[PDB]
């Protein structure tokens, strides 16, 4: 109600239909909430937490498309309400997350009759389209050292700490790389004094220098 | 009118506003019709021809996002009508093209009041979002030899001939590669009997074998 900006634009009938069909859900970290064509739960409003939209190759390789934080809305968890979305994505909780779910059939129904809700969904798609376009630009134009540097700066901002407790597999899965290549890269960073590597931990030593890689 | 599927869904007032403001335009090949934030002409309905949506790095490197053919609609040529589209694209004519342009201000106005036109624009975005998602999947999971093989099979289908009259630069610009890497790859293909290379021409010799690379 406070976290849904379309609320002031909705009428009484629309406000009531969504309100009376809101599903509250606490999702623990590591839970897959949407898994391509298998699920079509609905739009997710993140009250508090962190979600990760990604794609999987048939060989189990992964790359993160984008992340959703507190107050974001997930549209692709209700992908089946749009025939023209002909790609599948996996959405999972990176931290314990409190969500509200607006059922797909309900949201689809309101969207059919409301230009405001229809246009709002366009703006939501355009944002995610733009997120994915920044990703193509990053993948094509920036080398792996710069992308690892960029990721380490993002995670430290999200966690509010220069001490990351993640595996080399998770970094590889974020960037569309292999663990061995990430490990090689982190060891090059350690030799260059950018990070410190220890048991289940990457400590960012020079945040100023990592930012100059990202920018290079 | 025949090429615009939303026409039957429009009312008299909407049909008249679009009809009386249609701009007919013959565009010669090599003409840039949209160049990021510089232009915001409108939605383009391709009566007959071929358009190419691509992105440019600050160093002049290119990769094709998707192609539009006869009967397709271009949405991103009117990107400024959606605040949430925060990426720029270049659109140009690959062959001489006959277009109709629906001015952006006019289309935006109809979209504000019509759920049908609003939802139709979503489906148009979703299609292009899906095109770009196939591209991420191709870039990440398929090696350059497979992507070159895939492109050669596409161009031969479009041109209706196993004889392509294109430069190594154009192929590099389609795939996000460098000319020298494409030339190296085409020479490997020639050594393997897949193609024949001669003055300003690539002749596909084994279309069956190129398809088995694409699929690998």
């Amino acid at each position: 109600e406070n976290y849904f900006p379309l609320w002031n634009d909705l009428n009484t009938a629309q406000k009531k239909l969504i309100s009376d069909n809101l599903i509250t859900q606490h999702v623990k970290k590591g839970t897959i909430i949407h898994n391509g064509n298998m699920d079509c739960t609905g739009l997710l409003l993140v009250k508090s937490g962190q979600l990760r939209t990604y794609i999987l190759s048939d060989e189990g390789r992964e790359i993160t498309l984008y992340r959703l934080f507190d107050m974001d809305m997930c549209l692709l968890s209700a992908s089946c309400i749009m025939r023209s979305i002909q790609f599948e994505v996996t959405i999972e909780a990176e931290k314990d997350t409190d969500l509200w779910i607006i059922p797909a059939e309900i949201y689809k129904g309101i969207m059919k009759d409301s230009a405001p809700v229809a246009n709002y969904t366009n703006e939501l798609m355009a944002t995610r389209f733009s997120d994915v376009m920044w990703l193509i630009e990053q993948i094509m134009w920036k080398s792996l050292d710069k992308r690892v540097a960029s990721f380490l700066l993002e995670e430290t901002s999200i966690e509010g700490t220069n001490e990351l407790k993640i595996t080399h597999e998770t970094i590889a899965n974020h960037l569309g790389s292999h663990r061995e290549v990430i490990t090689r890269m982190l060891r090059y960073f350690q030799v260059e004094g950018l990070v410190k590597l220890s048991r289940g931990k990457i400590t960012i030593l020079d945040s100023k220098r990592l930012e100059t890689l990202q920018r290079s």
